[PDB]
């Protein structure tokens, strides 16, 4: 609907060429009924030419992702800190488009790879398009944009054989990380549950860089952007994420699309940390360094407004694939900082759209068009859609009466550089010594996780580093991890049968910070959209009756209910053959189906043991599990699940069962089921 | 109109980026007032990126050209001969766009090169876009499209040094013509005045190929398209074309522009020759052979409707440079023939737009869009401007209720191949022996020219062949010309110091045909838009009054009058310094200006002898010339122009002078001034 | 090898720009140690421009795949059945490059999706490059190339949300299969273990179409290509393939890489079925119909030679990603048939390389070059890597003494269309009634499987 002017309806009508000539497209024109195809068959060639040219280059990074439309609403008049028009009044609404993504994988790689994630937001403001091109992790691997190809070459597949897909679990990546210590902070985030979010809706967005807010009086403040999920934070566990990558490569895009269609459009508070220009080096690190967070204990979050996604695209290629974000899409009231990573991005995102679009008029694509008039002297170029009436597109002119007029701080609401900004010194290719502590903040992060969260991060490193062939690289990795934490180095080293190097306490400390832990961020604030699998049977009409009664009670509370049985019929959504524990946030067995959980059970309709394996996987991955109806022993014993376990439910009463189970869905994960290093 | 929706008005407002952010664009962002430019200057980079990417590849042929909008109006309901919708009712109006061109020259080459000319017409019909991609010469150089790169390589500049521009006057071209005898018919046309038309408005358009008119009953006839100029046929002379190339490379595009802006938009009758399928070999040649005309004595012209061009473009690049014509843009009621030159064109014009546009969505450019709904399953591609609502773009489908519907002869006004058409025989790379007479029709054409017109054609060949460096190429040319006409070969041979081969009478004949002569086509039917230069002086008030009185007389009759004097002032349009005889169709000297024609005349304000040169050039080139006043003989003596001469006017009276002079403008050229061979 | 000349060694040396100027690439040039980056930093911009432009469009189909180098060796002089030079002597070796693939998935999708698989083989022959662009299933879903976008739109992800990846398990695909009954034969194969082969080495290759072998005397026979695996045939089971998709998306490409690195390079017997022109309709179906096999009981396989893959690429992008196969890459001794699926392929594979390469000189990429001299009047175009010495590139010419000379059946070992080929009848957009049995051969295939 925001792009309704560009929609093409094909719900009626005869087939036409692109120039409106009615045609057919099902049989080639031939010299005789068993003859060769004719070159004069224009119907054939226009259709096949289009098909042959459908593809465009995937994004150089963040190739795998999914988007949606929505609205941003300001909570206040923020004039007192920024001239930004979209923030200038309480309740002011601006249309948005967001794309979420992974980083390393190509198109069609799995959503549930371990990775950094993108969170890119376009505000179609009444003073121009403004993009915040963020990630779900607030810190970046590297401190200078010129290193971006080094990082990305090292994490993408080895270039002789293009193995492995969508993974850091290979020699080159860990060679880079161990040789470039700046990488430690993002690496620890990626190896945490932040690397495998439960959904795009259960992760935050961060600008990463320090930006400026600039008032109409020319004064500036330094900001960090934080988009704080109103769904809660949640993660997968790795051994779930790996199966999910195979069972449903589309899991995150499907979760987002389904949340919007069900009227559960995800929300974020758009927030900033706001500090003075004088505080650039006040917090024990440099605000120009994109490997550092401002601990919330030093600068609290100010809520600016609400971001809500509530409308799926009409055509994925035209809207999601083609959206071309840029940090250069900036508006009056915002400015850059001298963060050398941000600085180089400004070049990269304008240039790379020439590769994707194949020509310079990419801002004319509907998804990239602003929602206000364009007045400039840009002309021509391949794919030019506009027919410009001004035949004097040069400044200064008299023959077009001096239009367009120059916009600046004092006229026409121009963008302007923060006028207090200066530079001084030598023209240098030198790194600021203020950037040199690569280890304190990774230790800050690690210290701020719960004990089983710390175990999960150690286990992710054990997983990946064990797949590194080079004994030299593994030793170098242990040298770097040891500078963050001797305990991490020892525990990782144990899995790969190397010794950790001796403790080096230069950067060790016991400081913690709020709001980085997933396991610690408490029960989810809402269970709406969470997925309940009810394992039933067609062999017992009472099992289907139990499942129907559970469905009614769970759907009332906005849970997405799947009834599973051997075969489809009224009231059954999936077969056992297509069901997997990765498709549910909790699993309920109706006790009328207990016979399908016996070690004897076999059917040509699903793989051997599938009903019990769904229950066992869900338990072993930490999910709420239980048996509804009062006869729980046969199922729980077959699964080796204790009836007294936390997040294990057994009730005759459907109402009592659902009340208990719903508390478990909010807890989301039962971390007592994971072993800890001593 | 898809054009009106994309018009952009910059007559007011502040400068913005392409995403609507107000900006400036006159000073770079620098680290200090004398400092280096910053990479974060997005204003600089988006502007210069656009500039850097303004250009697109020129067309591989017909790169130099100019276009205009207009209307086609049917004279009748032509249902009796064609199903074509745009021809189905008296007075039915269809919008058009026409581009005219040369062939060989690049962009910026001169309009008045000697060349074949394009005349490409798009009919934006209510059943799809229909293009007739024609030339001003009815026959083409070659008989199979596979040879097109051979012809074009040979006539385009030599590929080691890219010399010479926009000319056949070089060894390679005449090597190809002499080795590929099919070329003789078009070569004779290009060496006639048809190679140097006076304007786009003073030439005809030809489809060249035989096409089919197909009725809704499936029956077909064979047709040739003729667009017959209502302005009359007129040529330049070669020496005039050479000077005009230098003095005004834009002569034809300016002539067209100006005629439209003055309310003198050019007109053609869109005509066909119509013959039965049984006549394909009945006229002594094969109607599939694009080197042959149907003599009008065998098949008269039927007038179908009026083509008028009456609106100039708004943006040349967006409309004229980007228009992408295709013979594949066909509509129900028209069909192809098995002409091997037409057959391969169908492939070329779809493919080549990928090169120009850089992507497959070129039909979405406003100038290329149809005027009717588009319904098809073409998707994606770079530059996709649509948002398709049908998420099941495959046939056959049930999920989109079987839409779009297949269109064909029976349903949906589908295009259909003429159902009488067959093929039979071996799959061959063989030329039809019916194509083998390369010489009879060139001789018919030559025989049909007037004596002075024959001399101009011999003189164009003498000019060009004398610049061929290879004695052997020259001999081979004479061999080929001699098979058309011994007299042509003898006369051309005399200029290059070779002997002509002995007469070879195999293809010699004395037959003539109507309607191919320019010199024989009689006075122009209208003198509106023709240019009169009045050569005056600021010295004598009487000269300026004489000029102002002629101006009033002549402008009354729609003549574009230029008063020329030493310097500009009220009533004087042009200085002697910028004036040339190639700027005028007729030249008048006011007798008050006689002093400027003396041999001792000199001025820092114009080159020595300029005023007399303009008069003497106009006279040499055949134009109507005269002295208005009462002295008369002084100027005519200076010019050695005889007062009794045809198209030489001497009148004291402004009224007698103008009545006489305007008859000379209709006669247009006085051919008695050109010497003939003995 | 045109690849040898283009190998670039970076085992030693100082970093340079692409024009050989020694540079650094680790720190941006800034106005002071905490200052903004300068526009004059050419080191930064050349490196980042390259990075920004690394990607090219994935293949419109078969986007997910992997390749290797090897050798074809002829078992005999096959002059008695074809003029093809690569088959004209016992022991004659020809270098090859093969790419294997799925069909529907994008780049990065899993190897072990259920799908049809590509098996595309380039023979760098002494009379030109010859490609056999085949699949692991001998029959195709559709009977006319004009329907290919319909099939592919229906199997690829739904276009509002781009779900699901690399799968036919969705409404649109089964809508198309149920509305277009031609699809049944390939669908049965895709739903068999042939949809989830154990490895690229454990599957066969098929040309699918009937082609022609043409002798120097102009006579022709109808052939089918069969590449028969020496490793045997093997499949995954589905519940295994689904887990493997997640645990190792690269399983087939690693399996191939490892087998070559260990000296276990995979082998196929390159075989044909050979039948007379007069048998086009003799077997109860039409040999022009690409939904039909010739049962081996009616026509046995002749072994022509050995294909072995024994060398991994050096640079996956340069070699595997950029290899551009075409059934139009044909050599003297082979000809097309009037199979309406093959007929349209010939158009598609030449055109689509313009999308992938961005310009017309894609045959100049080292992996696409031939191993004989090129003599033609093709010129210019973006990315022109040749410096042509012939300044008269038109035929007919005298100024280059008539060179290059036309090649044909009687000159220069030219390609020639089989001279017994004819066409008769109306110019029609009509399906042959001989194509109308969509169900018997799917039944034959199903009958031929074991109960499990
Ligand atoms: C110098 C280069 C460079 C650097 C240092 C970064 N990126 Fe970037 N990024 C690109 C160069 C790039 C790119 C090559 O220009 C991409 C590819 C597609 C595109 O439009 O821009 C891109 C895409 C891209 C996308 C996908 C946008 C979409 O969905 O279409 C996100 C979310 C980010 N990046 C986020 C980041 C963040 C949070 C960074 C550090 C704080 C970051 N990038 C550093
Ligand atoms: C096999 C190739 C081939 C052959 C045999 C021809 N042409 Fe052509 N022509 C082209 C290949 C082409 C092209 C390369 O496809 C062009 C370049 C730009 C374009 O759109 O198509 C073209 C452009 C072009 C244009 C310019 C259209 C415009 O103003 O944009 C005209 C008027 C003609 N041609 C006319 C003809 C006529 C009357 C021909 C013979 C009767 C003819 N051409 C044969
Ligand atoms: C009319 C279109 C059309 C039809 C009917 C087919 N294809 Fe195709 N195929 C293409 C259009 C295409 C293409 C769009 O042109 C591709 C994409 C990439 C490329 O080079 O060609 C392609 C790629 C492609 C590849 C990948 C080559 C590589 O690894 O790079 C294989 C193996 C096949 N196809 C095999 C087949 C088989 C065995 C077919 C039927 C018997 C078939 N295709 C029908
Ligand atoms: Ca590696
Ligand atoms: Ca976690
Ligand atoms: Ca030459
Ligand atoms: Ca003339
Ligand atoms: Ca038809
Ligand atoms: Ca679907
Ligand atoms: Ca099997
Ligand atoms: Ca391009
Ligand atoms: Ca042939």
């Amino acid at each position: 609907s925001p792009l309704a002017a560009y929609e093409v309806d094909d719900s009626t009508g005869y087939l036409t060429s692109d120039v409106g000539g009615p045609i057919q497209d099902q049989t080639s024109l031939k010299a005789g009924i068993r003859g060769p195809t004719l070159l004069e068959d224009f119907m054939f060639r226009q259709k096949i030419q289009h098909f042959d040219h459908e593809r465009v280059p995937e994004r150089a990074v963040h190739a795998r992702g999914a988007g949606a439309h929505g609205t941003f609403t300001s909570y206040a008049d923020w004039s007192n800190i920024t001239a930004a028009s979209f923030l200038n009044a309480t309740g002011k609404q601006t249309p948005v488009f967001v794309r979420f993504s992974t980083v390393a994988g190509s198109r069609g790689s799995a959503d549930t790879a371990r990775d950094v994630h993108g969170f890119a937001t376009r505000f179609y403001t009444d003073e121009g398009n403004f993009d915040i091109v963020g990630n779900n992790i607030p810190v970046f691997f590297i401190q200078d944009a010129i290193q971006f190809p080094d990082l990305i070459h090292s994490v993408k597949p080895r270039p002789d054989n293009e193995i492995p897909q969508a993974a850091t679990a290979h020699d080159s990546a860990w060679d880079f990380f161990s040789q470039q210590p700046s990488t430690m902070h993002t690496l620890f985030w990626a190896m945490s549950g932040h690397g495998i979010p439960r959904s795009y809706r259960h992760m935050d967005g961060f600008g990463c860089h320090t930006f400026r807010f600039v008032k109409d009086d020319g004064s500036s403040k330094l900001i960090k952007w934080h988009f704080k999920s109103r769904q809660g934070k949640a993660s997968l566990v790795w051994e779930e994420a790996q199966v999910l990558s195979g069972k449903n490569a589309d899991f995150h895009r499907q979760d987002l699309w389904d949340a919007i269609e069900s009227g559960n459009g995800p929300e974020w508070d758009v927030c900033v940390q706001i500090v003075d220009e004088s505080q650039a080096q006040a917090f024990g690190f440099d605000l120009l360094d994109p490997t550092k967070i401002i601990p919330e204990e030093y600068a609290p979050l100010t809520k600016l407004g609400l971001l809500k996604l509530d409308r799926n695209p009409t055509n994925y290629f035209a809207e999601t694939e083609q959206v071309m974000f840029q940090p250069g899409h900036i508006v009056r009231g915002i400015d850059f900082t001298e963060d050398p990573l941000l600085q180089g991005r400004l070049f990269s995102y304008l240039d790379t759209q020439l590769n994707r679009n194949g020509g310079p008029n990419f801002e004319q694509l509907p998804i990239n068009m602003p929602r206000v008039p364009i007045h400039n002297n840009n002309r021509d170029g391949a794919g030019q859609m506009f027919i410009h009436r001004n035949k004097y597109p040069y400044t200064p002119n008299t023959l077009n009466s001096g239009y367009p007029r120059q916009a600046n701080q004092n006229a026409g609401r121009g963008f302007f550089t923060a006028p207090g900004r200066t530079a001084s010194g030598a023209l240098v290719r030198e790194v600021s010594p203020t950037f040199n502590d690569h280890w304190s903040q990774p230790r800050l992060f690690f210290n701020s996780l719960t004990p089983v969260e710390q175990q999960f991060l150690v286990n992710a490193m054990r997983f990946e580093i064990s797949l590194v062939k080079s004994e030299e690289v593994k030793k170098n990795v242990l040298t770097q991890l040891n500078r963050v934490s001797h305990d991490v180095a020892v525990r990782v080293a144990a899995a790969i049968g190397l010794g950790a190097p001796d403790a080096d306490d230069t950067y060790y400390h016991n400081n913690k910070t709020a709001g980085v832990s997933i396991v610690g961020s408490g029960p989810l604030p809402t269970i709406k959209t969470l997925r309940v699998g009810i394992l039933a049977t067609t062999s017992e009409s009472s099992a289907l009756d139990q499942a129907a009664q559970l469905r009614t009670r769970l759907e009332k509370d906005g849970l997405v209910v799947t009834v599973v049985a051997e075969t489809l019929r009224e009231g059954v959504d999936q077969t056992y053959s297509t069901a997997d524990a990765t498709g549910f946030d909790g699993v309920v067995v109706v006790d009328g189906a207990a016979a399908l959980f016996a070690s004897t059970a076999s059917s040509p309709l699903f793989p051997t043991g599938r009903p019990l394996q769904i229950f066992v996987d869900a338990y072993r991955w930490g999910k709420p599990v239980g048996v509804c109806g009062g006869k729980s022993s046969e199922v729980l014993d077959a699964a080796d699940v204790p009836e007294d376990g936390d997040g294990v439910y057994s009730e005759e009463s459907v109402d009592m069962f659902v009340e208990e189970f719903e508390k478990g869905l909010a807890t989301f994960r039962f971390t007592d089921r994971f072993a800890l290093d001593s």
